[PDB]
Formats: structure tokens, C-alpha cells, sequence
């Protein structure tokens, strides 16, 4: 069984994340906490398939939870995708450095686009991707 782990506080995007999986038949299972605190805490605990985070939340101290959890351990090589709304060329590029996989437009003045860049991630990431 996958397990993914999201640093993500707004709780319609969640109820809308864990809505897309279920009628996508997408089974893994699924963490949110709603900082970088917690996230650097559960990345110590569990070896995650997957690992979304918003980085325009201050609080999630994005490029710091990228560092560590770039550093050798568990999760070295597990795939970071950076899912946050308005993302700019700049700052895509600044999570690329830092050690992203992947940077995604939520895009969620657009709750059809939003939902289809939801069901990517994790189409793609869990059931594409290879998994140990």
C-alpha cells in the first residue's frame, strides 16, 4: 500500500485531494499535516511513495523540508512534488534547485483543471512511476 504525505492546511483542497483518489480507484494512504514541522517529523517516520507540498505556505518552510528530506536516509529519493497556486517561472526554478520533482500549478480558480492536475500527481507518481 502507497504512502503519501501532504503538507497542505487549506481543508477544501484536502476534501477535494481525498475526493479525486476515491473515484479514481487510487489506494494508498494518505497524510496531511499543515506544516513543516510535522512534515520533517513524519518524513523520520515512514518511508512515503510520494510527498506534496504546498510551498506558498510560509509555515511549511518548503526548501527546508526539501533539504532534508534530500539528505541521505529513507526518503532521500522520494519524489517531491510542489503543488501550490500561482506558481511563477522564478519560483519553480527555486524549487527545482532545492531538490523538487516536480512543480504543479493547483490552479484552483479552476476546480476542473485543480481536480485533473490531482489526479496526475498521483496517477502518475503512484501508478507510473516505479515503486520499491
Amino acid at each position: 500500500s502507497k504512502r503519501v504525505l501532504v503538507v497542505e492546511d487549506n481543508p477544501d483542497d484536502i476534501a477535494l485531494i481525498r475526493r479525486v483518489l476515491d473515484r479514481k480507484d487510487i489506494h494508498c494512504q494518505l497524510e496531511f499535516v499543515d506544516n513543516g514541522a510535522k512534515a520533517l517529523y513524519q518524513v523520520q517516520q515512514a518511508k512515503y511513495d510520494l510527498i506534496i507540498l504546498d510551498i506558498g505556505l510560509p509555515i511549511a518552510n518548503g526548501f527546508e523540508v526539501m533539504s532534508a528530506v534530500r539528505k541521505p536516509g529513507a526518503n532521500q529519493h522520494t519524489p517531491i512534488v510542489i503543488l501550490t497556486d500561482n506558481v511563477s517561472d522564478d519560483r519553480a526554478k527555486q524549487c527545482m534547485a532545492a531538490g523538487a520533482s516536480s512543480v504543479v500549478d493547483k490552479s484552483s480558480n479552476n476546480v476542473t483543471d485543480f481536480y485533473g492536475r490531482i489526479y496526475a500527481i498521483f496517477s502518475y507518481w503512484l501508478t507510473v512511476n516505479h515503486c520499491q
